[PDB]
């Protein structure tokens, strides 16, 4: 269905990225006819999580999410994904300090696009950052990284961790850490989160912080300050993104229009 042929990959010996999983490494899949670029994820619990991770991708469909290509079993399990050249969101601009306002705020509306089918799609990322933003150009992101992803049941609207894992802290929602509790809404809270960092070039949230302050920070009803050159108009909607209360917090329905509204408002002023 899935299962790709170990004989039609080639893999690339430098690494592109690494974690507890293992590696990400490029490499070059045969297909019908022409040759495909891959990015490949290389590793008991970790075979079910990326059969889980593959399994979700399978399920979705969308220009600005990252696409499987297949899996396949040989010296280790291999996740096999299309290929994003420019690579993680917050590295990128980390490297490239002279990208304009009006590129960040195309590629964070991609990525609301993207988040806006997944909650149609009635999945949780769960770990929605700058990190697992792929550029494919400079004028075009991709999420990527679904290896905390669930779908949701039927009759919920969240997901209920059993136990606090190994999470991203700094990028979520007050639900999350008080109930364990994920949903549309606090991926709404963590793109809030990967909008500072990409306003920011890639700056870490909260520096300096442990999880603890950042919740006594939160539990005050401070937020991050604007950072240095980024438009009121997105401030003001990362600030949306982190309302408190998971009901008067938008959906990315709302996150998407917003940002699509200002976004043709930027495009309109530049030709002026
Ligand atoms: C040029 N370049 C491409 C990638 C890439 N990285 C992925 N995961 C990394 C895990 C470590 C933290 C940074 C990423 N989140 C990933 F899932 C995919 C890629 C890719 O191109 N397609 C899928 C990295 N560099």
């Amino acid at each position: 269905e899935v299962y790709l042929d170990r004989k039609l990959l080639t893999l690339e010996d430098k690494e592109l990225g690494s974690g507890n999983f293992g590696t990400v490494k490029k490499g070059y899949y045969q297909m019908k006819k022409v040759v495909k670029t891959v990015a490949v994820k290389i590793l008991p619990a970790l075979k079910d999580e990326l059969l889980a991770e593959a399994n979700v991708m399978q399920q979705l469909d969308n220009p600005y999410i990252v696409r499987m290509i297949g899996i396949c079993e040989a010296e280790s399990w291999m996740l096999v994904m299309e290929m994003a050249e420019l690579g993680p969101l917050n590295k990128y601009l980390q490297q490239n300090r002279h990208v304009k306002d009006k590129n960040i705020i195309e590629l964070v509306h991609q990525v609301s696009m993207g988040m806006k089918y997944l909650e149609e799609s009635n999945f949780v990322h769960r770990d929605l950052a700058a990190r697992n933003v792929l550029l494919v150009t400079q004028h075009y992101a991709k999420i990527s990284d679904f290896g905390l992803s669930k779908a949701l049941r039927a009759d919920e609207n969240y997901y209920k961790a059993q136990t606090h894992g190994k999470w991203p802290v700094k990028w979520y929602a007050p639900e999350c850490i008080n109930y364990y509790k994920f949903s549309s809404k606090s991926d709404v809270w963590s793109f809030g989160v990967l909008m500072w960092e990409a306003f920011s070039y890639g700056q870490k949230p909260y520096r300096g912080m442990k999880g603890s302050e950042v919740t006594a920070m939160l539990e005050k009803g401070e937020r991050m300050g604007c950072p240095a050159g980024c438009p009121r108009e997105m401030y003001d909607l990362m600030n949306l993104c982190w309302t408190y209360d998971v009901e008067n917090r938008p959906g990315f329905a709302a996150v998407e229009l917003r940002l699509r509204n200002y976004y043709y408002d930027v495009v309109n002023h530049h030709h002026h």
